[PDB]
């Protein structure tokens, strides 16, 4: 549904905390550690990187939805504001999250540029 091309240029804003590298160590966009690597986070199980230290508001919705995986409609509303997409699944306005950063436009691009790479 969103454009993969203007997704790439918007990643831009989320490249200091995010990379985009392939299981084989090939990177499509070279970033930053502080959050997980987002290849193929399309579909992925949430919050389920190993090695990560995820913040206990996303880890108590993957206990509580053992089954879910990222939908584009899910990353879509958690990238605008990941606060309030934690407080609706958790039912706790004081759901703990690592990521602040809001993106208010362009964020079905910038989903649809992520399952492009989430083969
Ligand atoms: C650092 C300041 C960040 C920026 C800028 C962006 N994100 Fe982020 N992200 C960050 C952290 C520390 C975390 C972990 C959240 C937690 O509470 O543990 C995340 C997480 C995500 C996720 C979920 C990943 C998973 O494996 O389930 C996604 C889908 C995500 N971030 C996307 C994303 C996008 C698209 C960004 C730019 C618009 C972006 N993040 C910015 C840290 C930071």
């Amino acid at each position: 549904e969103g454009d993969a091309a203007k997704g790439e240029k918007e990643f831009n804003k989320c490249k200091a905390c995010h990379m985009v590298q392939a299981p084989d160590g090939t990177d499509i966009v070279k970033g930053g550690k502080t959050g997980p690597n987002l290849y193929g986070v399309v579909g992925r199980k949430i919050a389920s990187v190993e090695g990560f230290k995820y913040g206990d508001g996303i880890l108590e919705v993957a206990e509580k939805n053992p089954d879910m995986v990222w939908s584009e409609a899910d990353l879509i509303e958690y990238v605008t504001d990941p606060k309030p997409w934690l407080v609706e699944k958790t039912g706790d306005s004081a759901a703990k999250t690592k990521m602040t950063f809001k993106l208010g436009k362009n964020q079905a691009d910038v989903v649809a540029f992520l399952a492009q790479h989430s083969p």
